């Protein structure tokens, strides 16, 4: 489209290295009660380390499974929450994951791997840093692939709704992608699963689609999870999503009503983004 | 909750009858492309003619199969966009249909039920006419049932949004609902799949909570459709609600790729609702 988009990728890994110029690489995999998959993420992406990959975490974000220690028997440096930041009280939801992983990492560029994917090619952290090393201006990358419920009937018709430029993405919502530091330190983060949806909107108005590329990594492939589950987030993708467009959120949580007679349930949801992690410093 | 609602309907059919005190009940069926479920649906609601139901009738929105022919072999009389009202060029979408069937009934009460209903109990139209008959001040009631993604993941999220008021209506995008001819005429029809959310908000908006009942209707059947699709619903939905709540909309179709190497289709999507029946008169 308008956007950079490369239907597929093609640089070896030798010419990405170059490329760096003293420029360096760390990978942060956020992670909650993701056992079953994490050791199959890391084992992708360590071989790169001390190469291409200068600096691996994983970001446990209050696991109470076998996260970590198979995470840890997987070589990676595990970092929890409170170790990527202890002076500052932890709040819950994805998005305080990825703004603490700044304060643990060192990278001049980061890249994001969701710790849920089942069996990740090992060169989806080089497709993604490609635009990056390579190209002109691009500071952030967004993957696409190969049934995504939310990103079709939620995401991508508000985008149209209300900034039909990004109609282009594909998969807004990716957790999978990279940007510069200088840019992730200088954006605030969304709470939730808002985080990604924030990035992209803030990336775009304020340096526009020229500075945003996008990928296509083949099909991927996790744990689909239950209806109720993406209301909850469906709910804060909106919130956020609104916030951008200058538009009041209620701030009332979502609540649904489970057949057993119905019980009811109210999901909790923020509008307190976390401010731009340079102030931090 | 703060809204009238049965969880299990128990008047008998006489006494609904003895109500009516000279008022009369007109039922709809809009219908495009549904021979397969369409003589069931009618089959259900027939033996209630000349009875509690002073009036049926099919709205055929353009069928293609053999939707009309089946109809007419149920005893429904089969009525067209174009004879429904001849004078004025018809409009695609569901709204259309639903707003030219005002002029096609003369009944005090409406009832709308969609005809892709798989086996329907003959009792629906009794247990949605219930309050409007032996309530007070009643004048819309909607149904619920037990996966409805737009609705959990759209319809509810956003109204917690911008109307967290209508947080307790279960399903606010149901097809199957009853109505005064009084409200109906008095109130706009949005297009496409946005006619229901736009009569609920504007009912809600006009005269509370306390004019509207939700009654459950059981467990509901019907024919779950492609993501694709649920895709241009939720467009018109979203734009439909941004209105209401003053949000001005972009009037951007939502854009699809579909994977082949991809390709490109743009879906229509509508900002202009039809006025008041009315006005028409
Ligand atoms: O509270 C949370 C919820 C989500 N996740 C991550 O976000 C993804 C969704 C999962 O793979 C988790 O790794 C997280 O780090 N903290
Ligand atoms: O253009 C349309 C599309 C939808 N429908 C009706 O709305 C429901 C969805 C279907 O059952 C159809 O009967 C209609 O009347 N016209």
């Amino acid at each position: 489209p308008l956007d950079t988009t490369w239907h597929r990728p093609g640089w070896t890994i030798g010419e990405l290295e170059a490329a760096k110029a003293g420029r360096t690489i760390s990978v942060v995999l956020p992670a909650l009660n993701e056992e079953a998959t994490i050791e199959s993420v890391i084992d992708s992406i360590s071989p790169l380390v001390d190469g291409l990959v200068d600096e691996l975490i994983v970001l446990d974000s209050g696991s109470t499974d076998d996260t970590e220690i198979r995470a840890i028997a997987s070589g990676a440096r595990v970092v929890s929450r409170e170790q990527a930041l202890p002076e500052v009280p932890v709040r819950p939801g994805k998005g305080e994951a990825l703004w603490r992983s700044l304060a643990a990492t060192s990278g001049d560029i980061v890249v994001f791997i969701d710790s849920d994917l089942i069996n990740p090619h090992p060169l989806f952290v080089p497709w993604l840093v490609g635009p990056l090393l390579t190209g002109e201006g691009i500071q952030l990358v967004k993957s696409f692939y190969r049934g995504g419920r939310v990103t079709e009937l939620v995401a991508r018709p508000l985008l149209a709704a209300l900034r039909p430029e990004l109609g282009c993405v594909l998969q807004p919502l990716s957790g999978e992608y990279a940007a510069s530091r200088e840019l992730l330190t200088s954006l605030p983060f969304a709470p939730g699963y808002g985080v990604e949806i924030g990035l992209l909107i803030d990336t775009f108005d304020r340096l526009g689609l020229d500075a945003i590329a996008q990928v296509n990594l083949g099909v991927r492939a996790h744990r689909n999870r239950p209806l109720d589950e993406l209301g909850a987030m469906s709910r804060q993708v909106i919130a956020t999503l609104l916030s951008r467009c200058g538009i009041p959120d209620s701030g009332v949580g979502l609540t649904q009503f489970l057949p057993g007679d119905y019980t009811r349930h109210t999901w909790p949801v923020s509008l307190v983004d976390r401010p731009p992690m340079k102030v931090m410093r």
